[PDB]
């Protein structure tokens, strides 16, 4: 059926980043019409209508990078964290970790999975899911190459209207060149998305550029292989593999302006994803947001996983995103809201993240105790938003 | 009355920043002895003893700068600029202070449950003083002064309110005095406040160069403060009350002054504070800098000048939670320093550095110091090399809190 909802502040989440006051929207499975809440209640008098005063009505968030496979690990260094994850060499937390996204207002997630453990629970959840099956392998092996293209077939046999199948190549230090050319080709063949970790550390930059640094000893101590040279001969050699695709580039805190200009000019449809908290614990260098826009790209904000973070609430990761950059606060607060909405749905190629006609009815309502001023609404929301009062996904009431 | 407590990790919070494993402490009102927990249970067999596995035992925190009169403020004020925030605070005209004691009692619980045992509260009308007395917290009340025009009538209405403050002092509450800012207090109204602190032998706290608008005003009599005294203060002043940054600093020469914020003080300004205030204490509040000025304190400049920092929550006029732990994590995200070194500066800025600035006998697990101890329980046993930082990320609530050797939480 059809129903009307309106709040004292409505965040359209357009590229203009428009906030409207006392507006309402009518929706079924999709968003049909927008306008003033009172004028809408006269136009459609018989539709059920609810208004929320001193509340914010916005799109449901999109978390494009989150691993549900997970103290333990070491923070303060990337080498120390990777060493501590490999010195290590789940079903119940997964059913409660989805609940941490719904209550935070997240309606769509781009989850990276290695063994397809959480995909079954993501299907009964109301969440919009884009599972990237991640490929890990620094030695060529035709045997595992077909054991990975057979696990993807199990993913494509589980697709719905809520779960889309995608594929991921881990990092330039973990995947051999001819094993990624096959993964990338299968994504073109299956017409699915690509996610990848790119220049996340200073040690990976030293490794990819000049075959030096902490990675001389990585393949010997941890992988039982005898390799002492980089799998790729420079940063551009890794990028050109993703030419003419829809590739999600995560982190990129150590990619130079020439490197991101190359990503934009060559990948054609590249989407940079950033996770503020995980960069602090690991590499320690935050993403230069000016360099991002000096190259012509935009960022989405993601929680990453509890592999290198303390809370997977997208709102708490937004505040840490605000504290991590010296940009003018009120402009950067718009980069966060759009990086958690429209920019995250365009990276995942979904039909939500914006209050627009014919878009998915993925709506969040957040209740407060005051009415923020229109000039401050976007920033006051990010500081005080913690839980969600109402969450509508596909026009169905979930929370 | 003596008892024994030990944890898997013990943070001494000395300047060595020593982490010890399976250590214990014996305490009454003060800390008696430190050592290995098992050796302590044989030395003092009859003392009641509790051990906490996968826990951290450390001093109770010290929050040296927090306004409790403004705890009824969720939104209201404007963030993104200091001029925008001060304008919105003075456009409020002190209307958010009314009906506050119930919110004040809910901000006190945010310090105890976060592990804070001693706090340096800034007060203008002494509304929360009795609630701090009805509280287990160690209190250092700073009586704040606001007045940009000389008026000896208000000078004795302020020196009579201080006598009412010293008439409520005990061993739990110490009385201090505060000068607001170089933009809010006339020179001869602060020299009287400062002199009364010398007379009463009390501590001085002050907000110093917190904004870019405050620096241009103090240095060149320009910026957003040319029009400030007319719009909001109903006064006719168009030049700075002090003739340079050093003119405000030299008033605090030879005393015990807490300098808050100071994100816009240059190395020359910070070298002068140490050499001239003689016993100066820099206070920093990471989150309030982000919402207001937007510029974080240069911690490298702090150590290039020879000073150290303590971390304080400020008030909720410009903050979202007074859990000192949330402010420590925000302190970690706000500076680009090597994380593992900066995590010790955070722990010490919430402990030893805050108790010497507040002139208290705690903030360190040392013999003859106050038995102000906090116990935080976790699910893993951290490596000693990671313990200090892993504590800051996962600490949320406190398992046990002992203040003066008495069990509080
Ligand atoms: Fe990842
Ligand atoms: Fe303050």
């Amino acid at each position: 059926m059809q129903e009307i909802i309106g709040a004292s502040l409505v965040f359209l989440c357009n590229e203009k980043c428009e906030v409207l006051e006392d507006y309402g929207v009518v929706f079924d499975e999709k968003i049909v019409e927008i306008g003033d809440y009172h004028n809408l209640t006269l136009k459609y008098p018989h539709l059920k209508a609810q208004f929320f005063e001193n509340s914010v009505l916005l799109p449901a968030f999109i978390n494009a990078h989150t691993h549900f496979e997970f103290a333990s690990f070491d923070y303060g260094s990337f080498s120390g964290w990777l060493g501590s994850v490999l010195n290590n060499g789940c079903q119940g937390a997964i059913q409660n970790a989805i609940m941490a996204q719904l209550k935070s207002g997240v309606g769509s997630v781009g989850a990276i999975s290695n063994h397809l453990i959480e995909v079954n629970l993501l299907k009964e959840s109301p969440l919009n899911a884009v599972v990237f099956l991640e490929f890990l392998g620094s030695s060529y092996s035709l045997e595992k190459l077909k054991a990975f293209e057979a696990k993807f077939k199990e993913l494509k046999d589980l697709e719905d209207q809520k779960l889309k199948a995608a594929l991921a190549v881990h990092a330039p230090y973990s995947v051999q060149k001819d094993m990624a050319l096959s993964v990338i080709q299968l994504a073109k063949d299956s017409q699915s998305l690509l996610s990848t970790h790119f220049l996340e550390s200073l040690e990976e930059l030293e490794w990819v550029e000049n075959s030096k640094g902490w990675f001389e000893n990585f393949y010997q101590r941890f992988l039982k292989e005898s390799n002492f040279t980089s799998l790729y001969e420079g940063a551009n050699d890794y990028i050109d593999m993703f030419k003419d695709t829809h590739t999600l580039f995560v982190h990129n805190q150590f990619a130079s302006l020439e490197a991101l200009k190359r990503i934009k000019s060559q990948v054609k449809n590249a989407f940079l994803i950033t996770c503020p908290f995980s960069n602090r614990l690991l590499s320690g260098k935050a993403l230069d947001l000016e360099r991002v826009r000096e190259a012509g790209l935009s960022v989405s904000v993601a929680t990453d996983g509890l592999s290198s973070n303390i809370s997977l609430s997208l709102l708490d990761e937004l505040r840490a995103f605000l504290l991590s950059h010296n940009m003018p606060l009120l402009e950067l607060a718009k980069i966060a809201l759009l990086g958690a909405t429209r920019h995250g749905a365009k990276a995942l190629a979904l039909n939500n993240g914006e209050i627009e006609t014919n878009k998915r009815a993925d709506l969040s309502v957040f209740g407060f105790n005051e009415k923020f001023t229109k000039e401050q609404a976007i920033l006051q929301f990010l500081l005080h938003a913690k839980e969600v009062e109402r969450l509508f996904l596909g026009g169905k009431r979930v929370i």
